[PDB]
């Protein structure tokens, strides 16, 4: 978390994108940092979304906005326990800037996605 936020705190300067190797990495980057977000510790839980959201609004360019995981992170039925809550969180971190949902670029078709939203609703 040090090293991402000493390299997000220039911009305008050594932009991340649009270099043919930093891309690839920081999808791989930006995929580990959604993979392990939980943490049930409330505190720093906020801290993690805030680093996802201003690693999304810095980057922006290389886009790689990876689905199917906030799909298995919301699609857990039985209704008793918060699991599906990370999904929606995510879901407004990437949609409160830009960049709209739409699923059936690389993902799942988009005539599900939005049922499994409104299911969990």
């Amino acid at each position: 978390v040090e090293i991402v936020a000493t390299i997000l705190s220039w911009t305008g300067l050594a932009t991340p994108t649009g270099v043919p190797k930093d891309e690839v990495l920081a999808n791989r980057l930006l995929n580990f940092l959604m993979k392990h977000v939980f943490h049930p510790k409330r505190a720093v839980f906020r801290h993690n979304l805030e680093i996802i959201k201003t690693l999304v609004e810095c980057w922006k360019d290389c886009l790689s906005i990876p689905y199917r995981l906030i799909f298995e992170k919301f699609s857990g039925k039985d209704p008793n326990s918060k699991d599906n809550s990370v999904g929606i969180q995510l879901l407004g971190i990437v949609m409160a800037n830009d960049l709209p949902p739409y699923d059936p670029q690389c993902g799942i078709q988009s005539s599900e996605y939005f049922q499994a939203l409104v299911n969990n609703m």
